């Protein structure tokens, strides 16, 4: 049914040289992009270098997008600009942006609306805190977070959800069964808010700590459709993680 | 004599095509980079395109930089990364970032620090609100904003100040701007020394266009500008000329 989706969030890391080396390793993997989505999210200033280096079987995107259009928004990258550059994907709502940059559910909603308007595909992150989990609020928190934006989705292939177990960020970690349980609940939320067919198509990624050791166990879960990978994505062995989804 | 510095803040504007024509027009202007600094600040994803297209007489920079180093800061660009790419300049503390993204004085201080640590050159922005101006607090506010970071400056060619009359963003007269600029230079002198204060460029960051640019730059203490909408136009070259 669902096409699996493996994403590398490089976060704020890299040099021109490190990228050349890593993309080179990545290019050695022969996968079929018609069957699997594999997306790399470099730093904005690294995007051109990275895109040029990566073979086109690899999709590419950026780690954040403006909630505003073009105009007087110094330091921001608009969805129109991304579209002009053929930047395919954007990450929205990463826990780090919510933490450091005070991004809200409202910002996430705006960014999503902007991205969709400009025919961008969106990878939208959410998840609950340790305290929220301790107080048994996980479902309540996620439901609010999803409902913040979910009504905007028209094409359920073009928005991809990520569950971040923010409570884990260390410490840690969710068992694969524990993630699966959350992913199943997220899909129910989509089903009841959007519709069953829609909930059945949408990809839901695990956004916790993923590595060569746990990826197979994670992808095997019924409602886990892929991953947004952090530190492990900075390593040549990331290809092994992609392989788990092949 | 201070070397004049004219900057294009493209803000969140451009396409590959528009930049291609705009840079070509700019390239037609014959100027000597040893006599003035002309810096272009494209959107981040436009940096390589712009840098390639612009001839070397033009300097380039980015519109913001992280206060954090490399690491788990999704969506940020580190000073280290900018250094690796030989991105020469960064803008810090622009009023838009203060307004929309809640950037503080402390943020500005940390951003400057990261930049200097990484041998980037910094164009640092500040200025008072309408309420602050109406309340006759302009000096108190400016002194506070400047003293937030000014002590960090280790080379007075490499950090450039910009006064943004945010109050007027809905202008300042050139005479009004000149008085603020002089006041800024006096704060720098008070904190950094006289020779240092004489050396540092202080730019006007209010609305600049081909009409008003000469009137501003000819003021004793206004050393150039950080230019907005006008910098998106082929006639931006006429603004540069006011500094030539």
């Amino acid at each position: 049914a669902r096409k699996y989706f493996v994403a590398a969030n490089w976060k704020c890391n890299g040099t021109l040289e490190s990228i050349k080396s890593l993309t080179n390793s990545f290019n050695n993997l022969d996968f079929d992009p018609s069957k699997l989505d594999v997306v790399v999210f470099p730093v904005s200033v690294h995007y051109d270098h990275t895109r040029k280096l990566l073979q086109s079987k690899f999709s590419t995107g950026i780690q954040n997008v403006s909630k505003f259009g073009n105009g007087s928004y110094t330091g921001e990258v608009s969805a129109e600009i991304a579209k002009d550059l053929n930047i395919e994907y954007v990450i929205i709502g990463h826990s780090e942006r919510r933490k450091y940059f005070h991004e809200t559910d409202e910002d996430v909603r705006e960014k999503l609306q902007a991205s969709l308007k400009n025919n961008l595909k969106a990878v939208v992150c959410f998840g609950e805190s340790l305290e929220q989990r301790e107080q048994n609020k996980t479902i309540e928190v996620i439901t609010k977070q999803v409902k913040a934006f979910v009504d905007l989705i028209d094409n359920f292939d073009n928005v991809i959800l990520v569950y971040e177990p923010v409570w884990a960020i260390g410490t840690k970690t969710a068992t694969p069964e524990q993630a699966q349980l959350v992913h199943k609940e997220i899909r129910k939320i989509v089903k009841d808010t959007c519709g069953e067919k829609q909930a059945n198509q949408i990809r839901i990624l695990y956004g916790g700590s993923v590595n060569t050791e746990n990826c197979s166990s994670l992808i095997q879960q019924e409602d886990i459709d892929g991953f947004l990978v952090g530190n492990a994505s900075l390593k040549e062995s990331f290809v092994d993680i992609i392989k788990s989804a092949m």
